[PDB]
């Protein structure tokens, strides 16, 4: 259980394991710490058992980097059983993780490559015939995922790192599940010839308030922080426990209220690295986890901790083209850091374009002003084949109007001032906003 998506809250958790912080491949580790220490068998069944309180029935994704698969050291190798016997005995995924940056620093072929080996690992691993239900990807390119679905039979992808930009820049895509396109990633397909059977899943879900910034001052109340929503770094951690977790708490209310009656289910999505419960200590950090499922489960009883594997199997069991979704958020921010109380955000997307409305409701009367319209109808190209000598960095689909208003064009304007074929496009799909 659950059998379908239909009137359903969903929270997938992915734990990840890894030797360094953004080991992409073997020898590419583009952060020099060295996590070996920070990787403990207590640390991780202390925080799966932080999991399973209140939620005896949930299930979470292990996501591991090659260099984590592979290495022979005790602890490695304790940490690897230990997830064994958790799929067994919960049904969690495991998975490969390439280090959040994978398609930015490696060609093509290589990840292509390079995931094969994971999955055939992980395979004998868990042994019978194991095979993962997803990869928990970050940056892949589409040809990545075409790959997955067609060499692989794989369906579902961790490749949307939701709104990103400076750790790169993935912004564009819908934060919500689609089939990309072979021209990119973050592009829905539009129709058969450029259709990917693998389904895009968002890594941390977002307050929507906080994303619309490029980057950050730091991690507490008195900054701004484009990753802030239900990601623990920039709640729970940074903020303390108790303002963290109402930040949380009100980011999944946006799919779990409102989300859920306006496209029909709701979704959180939230990735935690195992070796928080080092750089943080373990009993802060498993306090955190344990106060995110228990306070998720109080306000929303029904809700199912799942694979994201199982999410996105779910998603795509339902719909099968990307006719058949069409999504809308609405957003007040929560008064506390930057989810500014006065800033009402409305978010649309589809096939053909997404689009947000940004309105400042304590003034009466002021209108909602577009603060991005993003245009999939357009051809769109990924960078070039990269290597870890040159990367490509900068992955964004950006067209129209781009929330992170870092260009003059994209200052916002109000609906009736975008040209008659972009206003003629928005009314094709909501005509009352015209």
């Amino acid at each position: 259980e659950p059998l379908t998506i239909e009137g359903n809250r969903f929270v997938t958790l992915c734990i990840m394991i890894r030797t360094t912080p953004w080991e992409v491949s073997r020898d590419v580790k583009l952060h020099p710490r060295d996590e070996v220490d920070w990787h403990t068998l207590e640390g991780v069944r202390a925080l799966r058992e932080a999991f399973a309180t209140n939620n005896p029935n949930g299930r979470l994704t292990w996501g591991f980097t090659m260099n984590a698969l592979e290495d022979g050291r005790k602890n490695y190798r304790e940490i690897r059983d230990y997830v064994v016997e958790c799929q067994k005995k919960y049904g969690d995924e495991v998975t490969y993780f390439p280090g959040y940056f994978p398609a930015m620093y490696l060609p093509r072929e290589r990840v292509n490559r390079e995931m094969s080996e994971a999955i055939e690992i992980i395979s004998k691993m868990v042994g019978n015939g194991y095979r993962p239900q997803s990869i928990m990807g970050g940056f892949l390119s589409a040809d990545n995922l075409r790959y997955l679905a067609e060499k692989e039979n794989i369906h579902v992808a961790h490749a949307v790192i939701w709104s990103q930009h400076n750790g790169g820049g993935a912004d564009g895509s819908p934060s919500y599940p689609f089939y990309p396109s072979t021209e990119h990633f973050c592009k829905p397909a539009q129709g058969k010839s450029d259709f990917i059977d693998c389904v895009n899943l968002d890594g941390w879900t977002m307050d929507f308030i906080c994303a619309r910034r490029s980057g950050q001052t730091g991690h507490g109340i008195d900054g701004y922080n484009s990753r802030r929503g239900v990601g623990p770094i920039e709640t729970y951690k940074g903020w303390g426990l108790d303002l963290g977790h109402r930040e949380v708490m009100h980011t999944e209310a946006i799919h779990f209220d409102k989300g859920l009656e306006l496209n029909g289910f709701g979704w959180v999505a939230n990735i935690w690295e195992a070796q928080m419960v080092h750089e943080f200590g373990k009993d802060l950090i498993c306090d955190a986890m344990k106060m995110w499922v228990t306070g998720t489960k109080e306000r929303w009883p029904d809700t199912h901790f799942v694979t994201f594997g199982e999410f996105g199997e779910l998603w795509r069991k339902q719909y099968k083209s990307n006719d058949d979704w069409n999504y809308r958020f609405v957003e007040r921010g929560s008064g506390l850091g930057d989810s500014y109380n006065n800033l009402e955000i409305k978010w649309f997307m589809n096939k053909e374009f997404r689009l947000a409305l940004l309105r400042d409701w304590h003034t009466k009367n002021s209108p909602a002003y577009v603060i991005d319209f993003t245009r999939y109808d357009l051809q769109a190209h990924e960078p070039a084949d990269p290597s870890p000598e040159k990367p490509a960095k900068d992955w964004s689909l950006i067209n129209k109007i781009n929330q992170k208003a870092l260009r003059p064009q994209d200052k916002p304007v109000l609906i009736d001032k975008l040209e008659k074929e972009d206003q003629d496009l928005i009314r094709k799909y909501y005509p009352e906003l015209l």
